[PDB]
C-alpha cells in the first residue's frame, strides 16, 4: 500500500492516501461565513483524497480566533453549500470539522463574556492573534445543563453540515479545544458525570459524537485526537489509558477513521490507539512522502494527512507522484487576510 493507492472511508471511496488536513485560516466573510474565496481554496486542493475542513464552530461561544467560520445558522450554511458544491464539481471530498474552542479564547470574541470550560483552569500564555498581546481569562466552568446545551449545538451543527452538502463531518476532539479540555485530567477538575474518572471525562466526546452518529451514521464520522496532549496548555495523568479508551469506544460504534496529530516518535501512541480502534488511522504531523509511505508499508496507517504542505502546494498529491519540488510554505501568511499566501500558491507547470 502507498500513498497513491485507494481507500474507502465507510461508504465513501477515496482516490488516494493524501489527506488534507484541517487548517484554519482565518479567511471566512464577516459574520463567519464561508466565501467565494474559501471555495475557491478548496477546489484548488480537490485532488486530495479527502479533505478535512478548517475547524468550524459550532455555536458563537465555541469561537476564539477571527474570521473562522461557523456552522449554527442558515447564512453559514448556505456559504458552506456553494464550496461543497464547488468541491464535488471538481471531483472533491470533503468533511466539515465541528468545533469549539472552550477556554481557548478571549472575551472579545464572545461579546465579553467568558469562554467556557469543564473547570475555571486559566491556560497559559497569550491568546494567538489578538493584539495588543493578552493572557487568555480564566474560563467559567459550565453547569451541568449548559454540557447537555453544548451537545445540542453540535448535533445542529452537523445537522447543518449535512444540509451544507458535506461528505462527512470530523470531530474536532484535539489541540486542547473543548473537547479535549473534557477528556483530560489536568483540565478537567469536574465532580458530576463529565469529570472524576475517565469514563465521565470521554462522556462529551462520546456525546457528542452519538448526536453526529444519528445525523450522519457513524460510517461518515471521523474524529480528531491530539494523543501527545502538547498544544494549548494540555496534560493527562494517563493518556496511554485516557486514548485508547476512546479509541475502543469509538471503534464500538463503527466510526469511518481517527486521524492523530502526532509526529513520529518512540513515544508515539498511534500504534495503540489504531488498534484498540480497529478502523481506518490517519496518522499526521511532520510526515513527508517517504515517512508516509513508510507508515503505509508497515501497517502504522491506513492514511496519511498534510498540513502545511497542502497550504503551499494546492496540486500536492500530483507533486508527490512526481518527487516534484515543493513550494516553500509562508508562515506569515497562514492567518490574516485575503489570497496572498491563500489561493496564490501554484500549481505544477
Ligand atoms: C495554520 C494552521 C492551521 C491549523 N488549523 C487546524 C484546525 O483548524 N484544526 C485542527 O485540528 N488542526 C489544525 N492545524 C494542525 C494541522 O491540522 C496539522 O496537525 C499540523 O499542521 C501538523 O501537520 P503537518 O506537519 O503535516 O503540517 C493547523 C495547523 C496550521 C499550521
Ligand atoms: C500545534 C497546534 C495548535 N497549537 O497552537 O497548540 C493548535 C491547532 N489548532 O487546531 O488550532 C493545531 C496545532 N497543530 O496541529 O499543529
Amino acid at each position: 500500500t502507498t500513498l497513491f493507492d485507494p481507500i474507502k472511508l465507510g461508504d465513501l471511496q477515496l482516490p488516494n492516501r493524501i489527506i488534507m488536513a484541517p487548517l484554519t485560516r482565518c479567511r471566512a466573510d464577516e459574520g463567519r461565513v464561508p466565501n467565494a474565496l474559501m471555495a475557491e481554496y478548496y477546489v484548488q486542493r480537490a485532488s486530495a483524497g479527502l479533505i478535512l475542513s478548517e475547524a468550524t464552530s459550532v455555536s458563537p461561544m465555541g469561537v476564539g480566533y477571527p474570521d473562522t467560520p461557523g456552522i449554527w445558522n442558515d447564512e453559514q450554511v448556505r456559504g458552506w453549500n456553494n464550496v461543497t458544491k464547488a468541491v464535488h464539481a471538481a471531483g472533491g471530498r470533503i468533511f466539515l470539522q465541528l468545533w469549539h474552542v472552550g477556554r481557548i479564547s478571549h472575551p472579545s470574541y464572545l461579546n465579553g463574556e467568558l469562554p467556557v470550560a469543564p473547570s475555571a483552569i486559566q491556560p497559559k500564555g497569550h491568546v494567538s492573534l489578538v493584539r495588543p498581546l493578552s493572557d487568555y481569562p480564566t474560563p467559567r466552568a459550565l453547569e451541568t445543563e449548559e454540557i447537555n446545551d453544548i451537545v445540542e449545538a453540535y448535533r445542529s451543527g452537523a445537522e447543518n453540515a449535512k444540509a451544507a452538502g458535506f461528505d462527512g463531518v470530523e470531530i474536532h476532539g484535539a489541540n486542547g479545544y473543548l473537547l479535549d479540555q473534557f477528556l483530560q485530567s489536568s483540565t478537567n477538575q469536574r465532580t458530576d458525570r463529565y469529570g472524576g474518572s475517565l469514563e465521565n471525562r470521554a462522556r462529551l466526546l462520546l456525546e457528542v459524537t452519538d448526536a453526529a452518529i444519528e445525523v450522519w451514521g457513524a460510517q461518515r464520522v471521523g474524529v480528531h485526537l491530539a494523543p501527545r496532549a502538547d498544544a494549548h496548555d494540555m496534560g493527562d495523568a494517563d493518556r496511554a489509558e485516557t486514548f485508547t479508551y476512546v479509541a475502543r469506544e469509538l471503534g464500538k460504534r463503527g466510526i469511518a477513521f481517527i486521524c492523530s496529530r502526532e509526529r513520529e516518535a518512540d513515544d508515539s501512541i498511534g500504534p495503540l490507539i489504531k488498534e484498540a480502534f480497529g478502523g481506518p488511522y490517519i496518522v499526521n504531523e511532520r510526515f513527508d512522502k517517504a515517512s508516509a509511505n513508510a507508515a503505509l508499508a508497515s501497517g502504522k496507517a491506513d492514511a496519511v494527512a498534510f498540513g502545511v504542505p497542502f497550504i503551499a502546494n494546492p496540486d500536492l498529491p500530483a507533486r508527490l507522484a512526481a518527487d516534484a519540488p515543493l513550494n516553500e510554505a509562508h508562515p506569515e501568511t497562514f492567518y490574516g487576510k485575503g489570497p496572498v499566501g491563500y489561493i496564490d500558491y501554484p500549481r505544477l507547470k
